[PDB]
């Protein structure tokens, strides 16, 4: 699983341990070992949501399987909750693109998971 | 709709109103209210296009529907025009990846659009 | 072809001419002329892989065709090799998402490749 968050919120407002919490909570959410979870946080971005420059975020969650209608709603409640509580970003100013990746299309360790 | 632009042009060369201009133009192009549109511009990037470092841009346009052969050809003209005038990027040094997203794979406000 | 690398390694550790090496190596691996190849390297990122902040990378390779089981394994060996040699990133701390793009979904110079 790979979770990426792009936001206009300043780096200083990202709480210590945020990447660790994301790793831990995504491991529990996806059911995959935390060892394989990758997290990427990109603050101080130049972005807008609805024409407003107030706090917002554009994210991505890639995973080989464990992606679906019900699961994605669950991931959204989890992730929007964290962005709201930890980064003070309103849930309605966050978009998360979910990708169900084929094992053959994910490279790792000089090979792929296929 | 979500539009992201990654470019090597300096932050100082990105007009302060560019995000709003993109939002408004994309609202008209997609026929969606500006409120639903998110924009993200990433300047000062380390990039090369065709083995050259002159101004260039790698972009992404995500949308739940409103994506297709004909529509994409139209978006390219709209976006290349904006990047050409406001960021000084030659249109033949711009790539735009279009993504037609399923509502179930787009998270927002603690849920998804499905 | 479009190759993007997001890594936590410092900018200073990115060798001069690294972009050129990626361009030429990708031209060889994909068979496409270098004039159409785009490369993007993003260092100094706030990332974690397996919860650890040791050197790691999240990448993407977009291409109209030339994507597949065997081909992707080959690309991974090539790209992980370059990241290990040039950026000192362990191959088991690198993920590469491969995307086989439909020509109609890749915009360039006021149109698409369809
Ligand atoms: C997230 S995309 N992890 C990469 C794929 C892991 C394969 S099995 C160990 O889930
Ligand atoms: C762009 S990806 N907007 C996402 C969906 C916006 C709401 S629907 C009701 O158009
Ligand atoms: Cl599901
Ligand atoms: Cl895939
Ligand atoms: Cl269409
Ligand atoms: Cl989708
Ligand atoms: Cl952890
Ligand atoms: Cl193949
Ligand atoms: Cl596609
Ligand atoms: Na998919
Ligand atoms: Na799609
Ligand atoms: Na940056
Ligand atoms: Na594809």
């Amino acid at each position: 699983p790979m979770f990426i968050v792009n936001t206009n919120v300043p780096r200083a407002s990202v709480p210590d341990g945020f990447l660790s919490e994301l790793t831990q909570q995504l491991a529990q959410a996806t059911g995959k070992p935390p060892q394989y979870i990758a997290v990427h946080v990109v603050p101080d971005q130049l972005m807008a949501f609805g024409g407003s420059s107030e706090p917002c975020a554009l994210c991505s969650l890639h995973s080989i399987g464990k992606i679906g209608g019900a699961q994605n709603r669950s991931y959204s409640k989890l992730l929007c909750g964290l962005l709201a509580e930890r980064l003070r970003i309103s849930p309605d100013r966050v978009y998360i693109n979910y990708y169900d990746m084929n094992a053959a299309n994910v490279g790792w360790n000089n090979s792929t998971f296929a």
